[PDB]
């Protein structure tokens, strides 16, 4: 019993982290097979950062301009190319620690683990969700760029870190270099959209609470999907779809609480508040656990 | 910026986890050099459990009764002994992934990362505190026994917890790696008050300030004695001068004296948060030490 924000074990990703230096800038790279992936902004001088023309700047670089270090070993760069906002440095050695891996672009609400790194070395691991506004609420300092987010299914990499937006939230790309959200890699203040609560995840966590015997909030009513969403909207919650209802099905079967019944209990929590009570030790409704995250933790799924 | 409950990178510990089966019981072991450490209750049967005579039960086991699996390799057990509540299975192969390590016994209020494992395989990692009542508020299912807690400093893993049991309230109990339980608990089948870690709450308020969440700051100061009068009423541990000293680094970094911050905590205790949050929480958080805050906010690596 118990319910914690649980990250994936990080060892498989630790073995892939390297340091990449261009000029005055050092950040992290991801070494898989004979390629090192990192943010393309590594190539900017401080002046370049204001309005970079990355294609032009890259033409001026040579392979030797990229200093890639795996621990105490310098890797020899033999080619360089850019894919969207990610730089791909071909090296003459394949990483012997490369796990089975894939690159995935995740949807809002999906969670992942971040291995925060500086100078190619790990600082810590924590669980993040992709917010509906395409930011993540991470813990990233200058130097952390190139740190990645991942799931273990095969390691599925979904996020590479590029920048910190004005609200102290974080923005980055998938491993094909496409930003999540409308953001661009230029040194200017960029506003995130208004964020919302990930409803399907709140429902998942209420199921985790029931599994753990914390069930005071269960009421005796039901609701339709439409009537639930009419309330959700008023409290800045995302719409719940029928696909979400189906995804929550196995948790509904395990607990005996139909999804629409759980929605009626959530509706009451939204309308009346929690009145000083906690659920799974929290005084707020938690939205950074997906339905799979709940099953993973409550059933002991391993890797 | 940003502040998260961040666990240590777990790779060095993952390379030490093995599966240990005795009879019908499977749990995890920690393989360092040529010894596998695991809870001694692995040797109990369902009848053995009310008052197990572990010395006798261990004598009656063969090395052959312990099936130790490191991935897809069975390790040959060549000896079995016990140190307090930990079983030590000597194996004929030294773990080539053994990190630099120490066994440490931590104090209440200190934190560590747990690598939760099942069948010798890592499932997840999370940070938690040793409570003042010597339990941990973990996430552990049947089969997780032998999972460990640890801290890292540079290249050295300090193992501090091995998991043995879940108490009726759903919190968790275990030993150090010398086999001594934290708290009054015992490894037998029988039925077996906490406080808030004030210095950690203060550390986390400093973390909030460092990360720009400043609304709860006020212009007032308090004496240590006046603060503790309030603290005690809310079931907070007394703040000692030693605690004030340990908050020195964070006080210097923010420019906010400890007794200034204490007045902000006093107001939060007496008046609540008025619908606001601090670092995303609607409760005061006590599972970050002063060192944890400095580590995370300065980007310390391993
Ligand atoms: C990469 O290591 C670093 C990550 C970082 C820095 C500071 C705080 N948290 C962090 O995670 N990223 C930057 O420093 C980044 C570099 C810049 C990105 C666009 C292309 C050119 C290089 N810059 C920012 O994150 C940044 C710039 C800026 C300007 C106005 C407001 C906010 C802001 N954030
Ligand atoms: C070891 O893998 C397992 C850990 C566990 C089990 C269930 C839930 N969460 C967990 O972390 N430990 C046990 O199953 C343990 C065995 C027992 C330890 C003392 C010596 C003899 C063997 N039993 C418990 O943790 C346990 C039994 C029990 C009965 C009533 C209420 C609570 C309770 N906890
Ligand atoms: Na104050």
């Amino acid at each position: 019993s118990g319910f914690r924000k649980m990250a994936f074990p990080s060892g498989k990703v630790e073995g892939c982290m390297v340091q990449v230096t261009c000029g005055t800038t050092t950040l992290n790279g991801l070494w898989l097979d004979d390629v090192v992936y990192c943010p393309r902004h590594v190539i900017c001088t401080s002046e370049d950062m204001l309005n970079p023309n990355y294609e032009d700047l890259l033409i001026r670089k040579s392979n030797h301009n990229f200093l890639v270090q795996a621990g105490n070993v310098q890797l020899r760069v033999i080619g360089h190319s850019m894919q969207n906002c990610v730089l791909k440095l071909k090296v003459d050695t394949a990483n012997p620690k490369t796990p089975k891996y894939k690159f995935v672009r995740i949807q809002p609400g999906q969670t992942f683990s971040v291995l925060a790194c500086y100078n190619g070395s790990p600082s810590g691991v924590y669980q993040c969700a992709m917010r509906p506004n395409f930011t993540i609420k991470g813990s990233f300092l200058n130097g952390s760029c190139g740190s990645v987010g991942f799931n273990i299914d095969c390691v599925s990499f979904c996020y590479m870190h590029h920048m910190e937006l004005p609200t102290g939230v974080h923005a980055g790309t998938d491993l094909e270099g496409n930003f999540y959200g409308p953001f661009v890699d230029r040194q200017t203040a960029q506003a995130a959209g208004t964020d919302t609560t990930i409803t399907v995840n709140v429902l998942a966590w209420l199921y985790a609470a029931v599994i753990n015997g914390d069930r005071w909030f269960l009421n005796r009513f039901t609701t339709t999907l439409n009537d639930f969403n009419l309330v959700a909207m008023k409290y800045n919650y995302e719409p719940l779809t029928q696909d979400h209802v189906d995804i929550l099905g196995p948790l509904s079967a395990q607990t005996g609480i139909a999804v629409l019944d759980m929605c009626a209990s959530l509706k009451e929590l939204l309308q009346n508040g929690m009145n000083g009570r906690t659920i799974l030790g929290s005084a707020l409704l938690e939205d950074e656990f997906t339905p799979f995250d709940v099953v993973r933790q409550c059933s002991g799924v391993t890797f």
